[PDB]
């Protein structure tokens, strides 16, 4: 029945229509999977279909490797509106386009209603990793600087505001971007990748935390290099948020030794929504602060005093994804 | 908080916790994805982890190819039973171990009351191709052999008597399994197989129309020597149901030439279910019967006459799988 699929991701990989689809890749891969259940469905800068494509495109890449391949698994809802579901893959195939990715194979389970909330996706990306050795949360040590791709918090802010029917500054929209191409570069370009991470689930603090943990590092960040945009800065506080705890979709983390950094902020300035790319702090040793502990992420505030980033807190927020 | 993963999934490539895992693999390989919404849970014979497994496995070997590595995507409901989502994990720890597979990276998207009924699953498994040419729903040809691995339309008729409390014979229930190690027996043992394929989405009779459909070709069917359980007769009677099109989760047609027709039916009668393990059939170029057309699936029944096997009806029977 819905074969809006062809018409959208067509390429003779998915157009055998069998059991399972063929790949021709090199040895040594990145594999990654995301379910995305965002409500709503439509928001200002993107939608589930955009999230789908973009944000496993992201997870691969954070292997410092280059996606070639995406599965794709959808399930809807009885009698959801079919012009729904022809934008959410219409989004699908752009940004798999866009990215220079395939969808190679599906699924499509229908359930009856109430069953679930209109649809969720699954995707499965696929790719080849371009380095040995390859950038890991366990990589990060003594004396890399920590960069971030762009600012913080914008696509939290925007789901949760529009869930709200809030407008807020027009500039608050979702950052749901393809960061292939930026990785790529910067792996093949710059060299020496020592951790790759995309700030998603609990934002910024927590993934630095989890990044902080897996090395046995502190990591160390200046508020005031913190990119946040002003109106997401009202935002957040008109609704008692955290931008820094806030998922991104379009955003990365990137921390290697100091004398490649100011070469990798130049490629991370021309990734999407890298006009605010900037390095943000940099990773220290046990006790060189010191006191701060391994695992730990702590902050030089913008006053001249200090704050420990912690772990959410906090189950999660619901659907934002 | 979940994290009965690492202790029902545990390996070195999961136990890295990255935004995507590391995988060592060949050149050509196999790539297929499935989400599971099987209403109820939990039934005679398997569960919702037990095909989140097996089905997997199953797909990808479709392509002649050994499947090592699935990814999994649980979305779960708001105080859905722990004790229930601890049941399922350990379904799948076991039938992945059970047949030779690691889950190595995954997801977990938990939903509002409502937002989804319980939780639903999608795997995504990877795996080696291990012959040249591969089988393909294009690949039956006038002269091969139809194969059956098994028993017709247990799975489907065992869900569906379970949503309704009745329990008929016993001996009725699903037949989920990996035949991943029958599949790669086929391929490197009994050589030039032409097309393998599960009858999932409705039963036989669907999935002999799409390999007919495919190849060009008719499909002969010989109604007696397709295996079907005397109490999954009765079932299906009872309901009024078609056990050719019902649902099958541990079953598989494999179309070849005839002359190794013999030596894959012994592999067959050795694999799981494969007791029953049959020829049903023939494949015939257009006219040879003739009038039957291309594309089409013709049974010879059992009183003497003949019977159009026709796609569906139908949009689907709701959540078997």
């Amino acid at each position: 029945i819905s074969d809006l699929f062809l018409r959208h991701f067509d390429n003779p990989i998915l157009g055998t229509l069998n059991d399972a689809a063929r790949l021709d890749l090199t040895g040594p891969l990145a594999m990654s999977t995301d379910s995305y259940t965002v409500d709503p469905i439509f928001f200002p800068g993107g939608d589930i279909g955009t999230l789908a494509v973009h944000g496993t495109v992201n997870d691969v890449s954070m292997l410092g490797a280059r996606p070639r391949y995406l599965s794709c698994g959808f399930i809807l809802e009885e009698g959801l509106d079919m012009d729904i579901l022809e934008r959410v893959v219409a989004s699908m195939g752009k940004a798999a386009r866009e990215a220079g990715v395939f969808i190679v194979t599906g699924d499509t389970k229908v359930v009856p209603r109430g069953a679930c909330d209109k649809m969720f996706i699954n995707t499965t990306g696929i790719g080849e990793i371009l380095v040995d050795p390859a950038p890991s949360g366990d990589r990060a040590r003594p004396g890399d600087a920590i960069l971030i791709s762009g600012s913080m918090g914008d696509h939290g802010l925007t789901i949760l505001s529009q869930r709200q029917g809030l407008n807020f500054a027009a500039d608050v929209c979702s950052d749901s971007a393809s960061l292939n191409r930026v990785v790529e570069k910067l792996v093949l370009e710059v060299g020496d990748i020592h951790v790759l991470r995309d700030p998603t689930r609990g934002g910024l603090a927590t993934t630095l935390n989890e990044i902080a943990g897996q090395s046995q590092a502190v990591c160390h960040v200046l508020e005031t290099a913190v990119p946040v945009r002003e109106s997401v800065r009202n935002g957040c506080s008109f609704l008692g948020l955290d931008p820094l705890y806030l998922a991104n979709e379009g955003k990365l983390i990137c921390i290697l030794p100091e004398e490649r950094a100011e070469a990798a902020l130049a490629v991370l300035r021309e990734g999407p929504h890298g006009e605010h790319a900037a390095r943000i702090g940099s990773v220290k040793s046990v006790g060189e602060l010191g006191a701060a502990r391994a695992g730990q992420v702590v902050m030089e505030t913008a006053l001249g005093g200090h704050r420990l980033l912690s772990m959410l807190e906090g189950e999660q927020l619901p659907r934002i994804c």
